[PDB]
This record gives C-alpha cells, structure tokens and sequence, in this order.
RNA sequence: AAUUUCUACUGUUGUAGAUGAGAAGUCAUUUAAUAAGGCCGU
DNA sequence: CTTATTAAATGACTTCTCTAAAGGACT
DNA sequence: AGTCCTTTACT
C-alpha cells in the first residue's frame, strides 16, 4: 500500500547511543581503592584551565597576526563594486567575479597566518611538551618577565606561575587535546567555515561596513542634518583615533572624520576586536560615570533626527554593529559597574548606602526624614509661592498624570489648550501654570470625570511615609545580614533563600521608586544655557542635597541585581579515563592494548570491560587461547576507516613502501593525482587532470596491494570489476563498506571473575530499563539499534556499524534519596479517566531516583545504513516518485495559531479536507493535556521568575517532550496517507513561532531515520529497511524550500481568505479625507440593497481601485454577525442593521432595492463616511475572536461562509482555515511536479497571482 | 510517581512515544537598570 | 513604543571528530 | 631494540 517501499537505506548518518554502566562485582571498590574517580574529577578541572590556558595566547597570537594584517585598498573596491551588483544582478559573470574577489582576500589572510613561527607548532605535541625544547612555557615565561598578570582574569587560576602547573599536569597527554585542536584548527580555516577568524572578517564584517559606508553615504543626501559631528568628534573622540589611515598610509595617529573612518580602505582599523569595539562605539556611544547625560553614537543620532521630523524612511539606514573577532575576550568603551564577589559584599554595601540615607544630614542639619515631611506638608498647606517650583516637562510629567489620573497625556493636552487661550516644549513646567490650565481644562470637563489639582498635592503629600515603610523593613533587613556577613560564601543565589531575596528586593524596590517619585523635581547641571528658570532657592537648595544621596541607590540596585540573578554552580558530569589518555578511542582489536575498552555479551546483557592501564596484554591471543570456555562473549573488532587515507599511508610507507613495490607509473599517478579529480597532488608536484585509465590502474594496484597486505586479507573483499569503476570514491566506498567485522571469542566466566576481582579488568554491563528482566514491551528505538549492532542479521549485511571514540562518564548524587511513595501505600492516579483512582505497589517509589545515587554512563557512537552512502538529489527522487504516484499522494499542511501551538488539515488532490484537527491536544493522548496552557504558563512564570530575581527554569525541554508527541503523530499519519508535509515560511507577516519552527525541526530529524516500532526487523519500515524521507539537514540556508517530503510555501493570504470562493481583502480600506473617501466609494461600480435577502451589496472590480495587482469582480454582502475588541472586551456588531442606523440619519432611502451608490459620495460630512469606511472595514474582516471565520462573496448557490458550520472537507474556523489554506499552496506545488518534464529543474515559489488564480477559479 | 536522558504517566521493580553525543565558537532573545526621544498607555 | 549602554539569564545556530598504523623518541 | 605516545594518511 505505502508508496514509500523504496525510500529506505537511502544514505548513512551518525548517532550515538547513551547506556548506564552499572559496575559488577569489585570494580567499584578496586576503582576507589585506586581513586580513580576522584582523580578524574580533577583532570578534568585542570582540562578546563588548560585550554584556558592555551586560549589566552590563541588570544595574543590573534592580535598580533591581525595588527600585521593589511588588505590592498583595491582588493577591497574590487569587492564592493561586485558586491553591490551581486544585489539587484543575478549574473554569473558576478558570482564568480565575487568568489574570486571573497577568495583572494582570504588567500591573503591566510598566507600571513601561515607563514608566522608561533603557526608550526601551534597543534602539536610542542606547544606542552616540547621533546628537546616549548611555546606556550614560553609565552608564559614572557609574560610573566613582562609583569603581565594573565590569570586576574579568571578566578579559577592564581598567578601565571599556577598556570605553568597546570600546562605541566598534561606532559603525555597531547594527544588528549587533539579535538580540542581541531577546534582550534577551525578558528585559523581559510575554508568557508563560520569558526573562522578569516571567515568573521570576510564573510561577516566587510558586508556590514559596506552595508554601513552605502547607508553612510546615502544618508548624507537625504538627511544631512542627522548627526551632530561636532559632538561626536567630542564625545567619541578616544574611538575615532587611528593610527593608520590607510588611504593615505599616513602612520600619525590622529582623530579621524566619519568621512575617513568610512573610507573602504580604512576597513582596516576594525580588524581586531579593539578596532571592532572603537567602530561600534562610533554606533552605539557610550556611558561614563560622573556624566549624568549618556554620550550618544550615530545609530541614535538617525533615531532622534526621524522622530524629530516625523520621517519614518530614515530607519532604513540604522547602521548595523560589527561582529566581535573570534576568541577575543574583551570589555568595553562605556562604564561597567564594579561587581560582587560574595554575599558579604551584598550585605556591607547595602548596610553602607541604607546608614549613610540615615545618617546625612543637609545644610540646615536636618535627616533625609525631615526635610522631606517639611518639604512636602508644606505643598499641600499652599505656603509656596508655585511659580517657583516646577515639574520635569518629563516621562516623569507623563508618569505623574497616569499615577493620578489614570491618562498620561492630561496634563499635557490641558496646559496645550490654556497656552493657546508656534510655541515649543518647554523644559520645565511651574506648578501654577499646571494648577490653572487644569483648572479651566475641568471647566470644559464633566464634573463627575474630572481630575483635580488637589490629587497631585495628595501623591507627594504622602511622601514621607515611604521612609516608615523603610525603617522596619531596613531592621528585619538587619537579621538577614547577620545570616550572609561570610568572606566568600556566595550561598545566597542558592533557591533556597530565595525567601529572603524577595525582603532584599521589596526594599531597593520601594527606595528605587521613592527616587523616581521625586525625580520630576530634580534640575539636572546638563549644561544647557539655552534657557534658565527662577526657583524657590531654599526649597530647591535642601531637596537637591537629599535627592543627590538617595539616588546613589541605582548603582546599588544593579550590583545586587548583577550578584542575585546568577545561577548557582551545578556539579555536572566529568569525562573518566582509567588511565589511558585514548581511551575507547578506537575498538580494533589491534588497539587494545592501547585504548583499553573490551566489550562483552554474556546471556543476552551487554558489558563494557576497560582493563587496567597496567595489564593491558590480558586478552592477547595468549590470553584467549589459554582461557576459551564458555561464560563471556567478546567482541573483536575490525576496521578498515578511511580507505582514501589509510591504503595510501599503509602502501607508500617508508617502512613498506619497498615490499609493495609500486611501479613508476602508478607512482606517476600518484604523484600527480591523475586518479582523481579534485584530489591532492603529492608535494613538490603539479595536479593533472583526471585520467580514467590511470584510475582503474591505480585501483588495480590498491587490490593486489590488499590481498599482499597480511592482515587486511582476513576482511574477504569481494570487489566488483575494476572496469566498473568511474571514480576512485566508488572502490574506497567499497574498501569502507566492507571494511568492518565483528566477530567473538568464548571466555571462561572464571577468568573474567577472577581478573575483575583483582582490579586488573574493570567490568560494567551496559545498561538502560529494557535489559530490565521485568521489561516485557517495546524498547526503546534506541534499545532496537544497539542490539543490531551485533544481530546474525545486522552483520551478514552491515546497517548498523559501531563508531570509536565512546566516552564514559562520572555523574554525583544532585538530590537527597528522599522515599517519596512508601510501598504498599496506595497512590492515586492522576488520570481523572482512569479504572483505577489509585495504585498500590508491593514496592517503593522514589521521585528523580536516577539523581539519588551516583552513576556511571556510557555514550556510544554508531553509524546508521552504514553501507549505502550518501544521497544527492534526494529531493529530485522524492520528486520522481512523486510525479508518477502523485494522484495516490495527500497534503498534510500544519500552520499556527494564537489559540493553536500548532493545527493540521489533511487535504486530498481534489482539495477536499480528510482530517482536520489541533495539536494542543494530543492524540489518543490517555491523559488530554492541552499543551497550549502547559507552555503558556510554563512561559508565564517565566516572566514572572525573571522579575523577581527567581531561578529561570527550562522551557525547552517541555516543548521537546511534547513535539515527541506530535512527530509520532505525524510519523504515522504521513505513512498512512502516503503524504508530503507543507509548512508555512518564516497576509502574514518570537516564542510561539519558535515552538512551530522546534517542531519543523525535530520532524526533519524524524523523517531522517524512521521506524516504526512494531514493523517486522525484515522489512520495509523496520530495523534494518528504515524509512528516509527527509534529505539530511546542513544549513537552513542550503537547505531552501524542500527538504525530502517537507516543503515551504510562502504564507500570505492563507488566514484571510474565503475557502470556497477564493476572496480577499486588498481594498485595505482607510479614511484620511472626504475627498478620497467620496473618490473612493465612486470608484466601485453598483451600490445596491437586495430587498428579496435582507443585507447591502457592494459589486465591484479590482482592478478600477488604486492598487494594480488586483484582479477580478466581485459582490461583497454586510449579510451575518461580526466581533470587534474595544477597551471598556469584544462586542457583537450587525453591519447589516449597523448600516440601516446609518442611512436613516442621513436621509437616504434604501427600502426598495435603490442602488444608493450615488448617494454617498455626494455627502460633504467627515462623521457620515468615518462610520461608513468602519462598516466596511467590518464587512470584509473575515476572522472574528474573542473564534470564527465568515465570507462575504456568495458561491453560486448564494450562500455565505461560515465555520461555525461547514462540511467535514471544509475548515472548522479560521485556524484550520490557515493550515487549509497552506494545503492549498502545497496541492498547487503537487500539481508542478506531476505535470514537470524530465530535464527540467521544478519551480517551487509561488506567486500570490498564480495563487488567487487557482484558489479562486477552483470552486467556480 | 521509577527513566541513558526528555515529556506525559501507573501503563506494577516499570508503560507510550521521543532521543546525535562530546568539544568549540558565535549569535538571537528576554527581563532588569540607565541615557536621550516619539505616539490615539501599554 | 524607538535608538542606544551595562548586567544577569535561556536558547539556537554552524564548525570538528567519531581510526588504524606509521613513525619517532625515550629507554 | 622494545615500549608507547604522537602523527600520519587525504579531501
Ligand atoms: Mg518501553
Ligand atoms: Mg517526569
């Protein structure tokens, strides 16, 4: 039935497997009575300091490569000018004219990298451990001559001298770091790999300091006002000092002109991250302490000008911020606030700040306490002249008048309309020029709904109860000091305080919001002379001095806040290594002795045996000859990895070379490569191209080669002809393919039992809850791959292949061992649809037991469909099978909601809708959980956990265990219904949308490997015939628009549309006068009342409206109900009865049928066509919420759409109607790959034309 | 309310489904504080 | 609501490896 | 001349 029988064993991917090593007999205790993991545990924290350790030369030998660096200026206008036409030019002349451009400045790059002495051995065993001679002891030993202090830095290391030991700890271990390496290796790559610095500055940064000098040079034209220089030449002037202008070459460092930091050929000041830094300050400015006003960059320059002048246009050229360089560590130019070590830290400096608030005493010698109470009683006794006291013309005024009158613009509309009865903001407003304008403002109001004078005399009157609100709480605050006065404690970010975190935080809240009540009156010395004002001197004399010292809070407030919102350090898992610095790292028998991991079976369990580091010759042939019996069988393992590598290296060795005996002519292949086409020449030599006959020589000279080798004879190659081969990766894929066995030996149980006894073999059994000897049903999927690792079935034709480099990990009790259901105790479900309300278990029940204990575990790495390598194309297969079969194919599409996480309609060839349903529900779910309210207050406490400096919990994890659900859903479904699944791109354009695209993803992933749990080991779907149906995922940049079955169609117009006429909106009907308005409406074709249905009619064309793109005629009725959502909620509106209260004030008849078209746009009031363009904007809103979906535009029938009821094949509501909609779009992409011609390449964008076309003309 | 680990579970020393790990780097977002500004509050 | 700066946090994205045996250094 | 940790081979 499936039409999907041939799409399996497709291409190999990589897996790893996790295990529980439960340890057996003495090993445990032969493992501590060596304190092996103890030791460990350690290795692993000097780990971390080493390639700390390492880093910070990585970090000096980037400066000084990069300080080094210079880019010829006309290799960079050789970019821009081809960049630019890469935009708005498709051509290829381009594309390669700008490979070649991108890749000769890498080129340049990375010949200067290359060629420094610090480059040799920068990966090699002489960067620690130098035989005779060592880098990094070096640069440690000339930094530390340099008196420069490396390791203040970072806490977990002393001095540089500490840092020597540490480099010391790893003498015979380089090979330990080799994947470290590797990552390092990929910070240098001149390959197109984003780890790369060449990669950062080429392929990130220059774009963006082009993209920055076009918006630099284009803002000049239309905006050449926007940014104040003058000031940034004075305020920024630290980060326009360059050295180097390199238009010039001119070596005086000097303040530079944004004209000249804008020179393309000055890109190269901002190579390293200083220069990053001093580039992006130009951007985005900087604070300094002392200065109160914040020194302003060039993105808020473009901000300020835009509002100022009311253009919007000017946010198009909001520069962009450089990426900072790779591996740089760095702080920055702005002020960084000092920071808290420990908790004593948290109680001395808030003690200090709450003693001095008490303690100061202004000029007249009067506490903070009373000169405020004075101050302020003062105001509402009237005894102040107003005119001397004013308000902050502020956020500040604005947040007064919300505070009090529940508006935020009162006060600023009532003291606009008593100035009139041209006049610029002022900075200040007088307290009586507020008290009379609201004064003739509430004239005018209503007497019930009106706000006094005397409710802004009542919010300060109040003031001085705060500091009584304090003193009590700044005195139980004196028993939580006491608790935390520790010199490096650093326990109060533990969760359990978290009790007396909410007391710390109620405290600098309301003595955070004393400051911002009193803020409005502050008058700031921001030197500005354009305008002074006459205040009441005393007043302002003693308020200014208490003012100053509360608002030393905010610098109190965010220390507090930076050391209590740190998460707490977690002991996590640590690698173990038994003593073997590569250990499990490769499984070959030949290897044993020098990665020590054995594997085992014995009665159907797994077992993991890592014999000591000192007895490593204990299961040599000898050993198992001497010791065959049957109790344990051993696994022995042989692999032939990278064929491409490995007969090369092994044949032409030095050491064999002359025994293999290569003739000059398969050497003159090899040294020039003639059997490849993209390969390597050896060195000294030049690549030729690619010779057939050479490559079938060469093959031929790799087979003698193999059966000549002694030991590679024992694998059984059964090569196809060497006349069959094109290409020399077909006879490596094959050299690969077969180049795995896996065969056993039987050991006698005694010898294993007497060997692990005396700690010479460490034995575990691998283990997870399926080797259970209670587990009777389904494993695990990963349960099923590990044991085909070695099934009878698995190895006569290898599908799951065991990858070396396994790990094994050390983890420690987390949680106390806390019993939480006693046994025999029953318990009650939690399942309101349960049989049984509760359960009883002869047993105990412990909460998290995994985590109350400590375990070992084991990761493992595989390698699935290991034979059949590869896929290109895959989705022009899947194309193929799809147009020959695709009457027989469904489309499930899956949109999102608001209500919906995510919704699905299951819809046929025709366009009839299968299923349709929500996923906020699962299932066949026993235990219905509506996942949409699990997330939505998972994320909800969330907001509320931020804000009260509470731990931030995990929500990813619940959105994955519930996607787990829904990719089972879809797994079965698409199989069932031999679908393709069609997802909306990303009419309709963080947190909702990213459980949509976490569940594209995970499905993607799914459909890479599928089986189904309950198909036969044998056959399609199963174990060994797994299901690909998904091309495997890279970027998704490459990945586009079709990975496998999965497609993207763009989304518009699939919320707002009629399902069965094929209607949409795009009058986009606004009023902004009665001139368009009466332009508009007469612009439609017949205005009429249909008397025989009871509602108006608007017939109509698309086109005579002002947009052009729109086709088609149409007749749009007011019939039915409507919602809209107002601030008192949603009301219901009839448009049909809303329209005959609308006629009827104004005089036009309508009760005869009478086309009323004329009417209307002959009337001059604004009132009578605002209501009319709202009657309108409601007549054609096709979603209505709180929720349902209604159609205007009649079929031919003369019914109109409703989802509240409509057949099965039609939506349920507008969600549904969503995901119908991009079934839709995907039924239209089915159509172009049946209807493709062979040779073709497919078109799979969709254009809202060929859209509407096909919506719209289906039904009718 | 047990887990290689995750979710929901009682599915009975576990049930269903999911599960590519280690290292490395980088980016995006949220919440808070702060600076200057906009508008038919939030 | 914007444009910015600092801090603390969670999350998501692109790189590399998933080896046997040659080869050399200390012994 | 044996042990065993480090590079090696290509693309
Ligand atoms: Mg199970
Ligand atoms: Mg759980």
């Amino acid at each position: 039935m499936s039409i999907y029988q041939e799409f399996v064993n497709k291409y190999s991917l990589s897996k790893t497997l996790r295990f529980e090593l439960i340890p057996q007999g003495k090993t445990l205790e032969n493992i501590k009575a060596r304190g092996l993991i103890l030791d460990d545990e350690k290795r692993a924290k000097d780990y971390k300091k080493a390639k700390q350790i390492i880093d910070k030369y990585h970090q000096f030998f980037i400066e000084e490569i990069l300080s080094s660096v210079c880019i010829s200026e006309d290799l960079l206008q050789n970019y821009s000018d081809v960049y630019f036409k890469l935009k708005k030019s498709d051509d290829d002349n381009l594309q390669k004219d700008f490979k070649s451009a991108k890749d000769t400045i890498k080129k340049q790059i990375s010949e200067y990298i290359k060629d420094s002495e610090k480059f040799k051995n920068l990966f090699n065993q002489n960067l620690i451990d130098a035989k005779k001679g060592s880098d990094l002891i070096l640069w440690l030993k000339q930094s530390k001559d340099n008196g420069i202090e490396l390791f203040k830095a970072n806490s977990d290391i002393t001095d540089i001298d500490e840092a020597l030991e540490i480099i010391k700890s790893f003498k015979g271990w380089t090979t330990y770091f080799k994947g470290f390496h590797e990552n390092r290796k990929n910070v240098y790559s001149s390959n197109d790999i984003p780890t790369s610095i060449i990669y950062r500055i080429v392929d990130d940064n220059l774009p963006k300091f082009l993209e920055n000098k076009a918006k630099y040079e284009s803002l000049k034209d239309k905006a050449p006002e926007a940014i104040n220089y003058e000031q940034i030449k004075k305020d920024l002037a630290e980060e326009l000092t360059f050295d180097i202008d390199y238009k010039t070459s001119e070596v005086n460092q000097r303040v530079f002109s944004l004209d000249e930091v804008f020179e393309i050929a000055n890109f190269n000041n901002y190579l390293n991250q200083s220069g990053i830094t001093k580039f992006n300050t130009i951007i985005g400015g900087k604070f300094v302490n002392g200065e109160n006003t914040k020194r302003k960059g060039i993105n808020e320059y473009i901000n300020l000008y835009s509002q100022q002048i009311n253009d919007k246009t000017l946010k198009k050229y909001k520069m962009s911020v450089l990426f900072k360089q790779i591996l740089s560590d760095t702080e920055s130019k702005s002020f960084v606030i000092d920071k808290l070590e420990d908790d004593s830290d948290v109680v001395t400096t808030m003690q200090s700040f709450y003693e001095q608030i008490a303690a100061f005493k202004t000029v007249e010698e009067k506490s903070i306490k009373e000169t405020l109470s004075l101050l302020f009683d003062d105001l509402k006794a009237q005894k102040l002249d107003l005119s001397k006291i004013y308000f902050k013309n502020d956020k500040s005024l604005t947040d007064l008048s919300q505070q009090v009158f529940d508006d935020y613009s009162v006060i600023g509309t009532a003291v606009l309309e008593y100035i009139t009865q041209k006049t610029e903001k002022a900075k200040y407003l007088s307290l009586e020029t507020i008290k009379l304008a609201l004064e003739e403002f509430n004239k005018h109001r209503d007497i019930d709904k009106q706000c006094r004078f005397e409710e802004i005399l009542a919010n300060f009157a109040a003031i001085p109860m705060i500091f009584d609100e304090i003193a009590q709480n700044k005195d139980n605050l004196a028993q939580i000091s006491i608790k935390y006065q520790n010199q490096g404690k650093k326990d109060l970010l533990q969760a359990s305080a978290e009790d007396d975190v909410k007391a710390i935080k109620d405290l600098l809240d309301q003595t955070n919001n004393l400051l911002h009540k009193l803020k409005i009156f502050h008058i700031s010395q921001s030197e500005d002379k354009a305008n002074i004002l006459d205040k009441d001197e005393h007043f302002y004399l003693v308020f200014e001095e208490c003012y100053f010292e509360l608002a030393n809070i905010v610098p109190l407030y965010n220390k507090i806040r930076n050391y209590i919102t740190q998460k707490p350090y977690s002991d996590e898992k640590f690698k173990l290594n038994f003593e073997n610095s590569t250990l499990a790292n490769g499984w070959d028998k030949n290897k044993e002795p020098d990665n020590t991991a054995i594997l085992f079976i014995k009665d159907d369990k797994y077992y993991l045996g890592v014999m000591n580091k000192k007895n490593n010759k204990i299961f040599d042939d000898k050993a198992i000859k001497e010791n065959k019996g049957e109790g344990y069988k051993k696994i022995v393992y042989k692999l032939l990895p990278g064929a491409n590598k490995m007969l090369p290296k092994v044949f032409f060795s030095a050491k064999s070379i002359k025994f293999y005996n290569p003739s000059e002519d398969i050497l003159r292949i090899r040294n020039h490569s003639t059997h490849t086409k993209n390969g390597s020449p050896q060195k000294g030599y030049e690549k030729f191209e690619f010779n057939i006959e050479d490559c079938r020589k060469f093959i031929d000279f790799y087979k003698q080669s193999i059966s000549k080798h002694p030991e590679w004879k024992d694998f059984g190659f059964r090569f196809s002809d060497t006349q069959r081969y094109n290409s020399i990766d077909e006879f490596y894929r094959e050299v690969e393919n077969q180049g795995y066995k896996l065969t056993f030996e039987n050991i006698s149980e005694s010898y294993i039992d007497s060997v692990v006894n005396q700690g010479k073999l460490y034995l575990f059994q691998i283990y997870n809850k399926d080797f259970s000897a209670y587990s009777k049903g389904r494993p695990n999927l990963h349960t099923l791959y590990w044991k085909a690792l070695f099934d009878e079935r698995n190895l006569q034709d290898v599908v799951y292949k065991l990858n070396g480099e396994a790990e094994l990990f050390y983890r420690k009790q987390s949680i106390p061992k806390k019993i939480t259901h006693p046994a025999k105790e029953a318990i009650a479900n939690k399942n309101k649809d349960n049989p049984k309300k509760e359960s009883v278990f002869e047993y105990d029940l412990i909460k998290d037991k995994r985590f109350t204990e400590d375990k070992f575990f084991f990761h493992c790495p595989i390698t699935i469909n290991f034979k059949s390598s590869g896929a290109n194309k895959f989705n022009d297969e899947i194309n193929l099978l799809l147009k020959e079969k695709a009457n027989d194919v469904h489309i499930l599409s899956i949109d999102r909601g608001e209500r919906h996480l995510a919704y699905y309609t299951l819809v046929d060839g025709k366009g009839n809708i299968i299923k349709q349903d929500t996923f906020n529900i699962i299932g066949n779910d026993r235990m219905k959980t509506n996942y949409h309210d699990k997330l939505a207050a998972i994320e909800k406490d969330r907001d509320s956990a931020r804000k009260d400096w509470k731990k931030i919990n995990n929500i990813k994890e619940m959105k994955e265990g519930y996607l787990s659900q829904v990719v089972h859903e879809i797994a079965k479904l698409v199989i069932e219904y031999n679908a393709i699944v069609v997802f909306a791109d990303l009419f309709k354009r963080k947190v909702e949308k990213q459980v949509y695209q976490k569940l594209e993803k995970m499905l993607i992933e799914k459909l890479n490997y599928l089986v189904f749990k309950d198909n036969e080991f044998d056959k399609t779907g199963g174990v060994l015939r797994a299901y690909q149906l998904t091309a495997p995922f890279e970027t998704f940049k490459k990945m586009g628009k079709q990975t496998g079955i999965i497609y993207y169609v763009p989304a518009g117009f699939t919320s707002k549309i009629c399902p069965v006429t094929g209607f949409v909106n795009q009058l986009y009907p606004k009023y902004e006068s009665v001139s368009k308005s009466q332009e508009f409406f007469s612009k439609f074709d017949k205005i009429c009342y249909n008397l025989d249905k009871g509602y108006f009619e608007f017939s109509f064309d698309y086109k005579n409206f002002g947009d052009k793109a729109a086709k088609g005629k149409w007749t749009i009725a007011s019939f039915g109900s409507r919602l809209i959502n107002f601030r008192n909620d949603t009301r219901e509106v009839y448009p049909t009865k809303e329209l005959e209260k609308l006629l009827k004030d104004y005089s036009i008849e309508y009760g005869h049928g009478e086309c009323i078209k004329a009417a209307i746009c002959g009337e001059s009031d604004k009132k009578f066509f605002a209501k009319l363009t709202s009657v309108l904007n409601t007549i054609l809103q096709m979603r209505n919420s709180k929720d349902y979906l209604i159609s205007p535009v009649a079929d031919v029938n003369g019914n109109f759409f409703d989802s509240r009821q409509a057949p099965k094949n039609m939506p349920q509501d507008a969600d549904a109607n969503g995901a119908y909609h991009i079934g839709l779009k995907g039924l239209m992409l089915l159509g172009r790959i049946k209807n493709n011609q062979e040779g073709k390449k497919l078109n799979l964008v969709i254009k809202n034309e060929e859209y509407f076309e096909f919506v719209q003309n289906r039904n009718n």
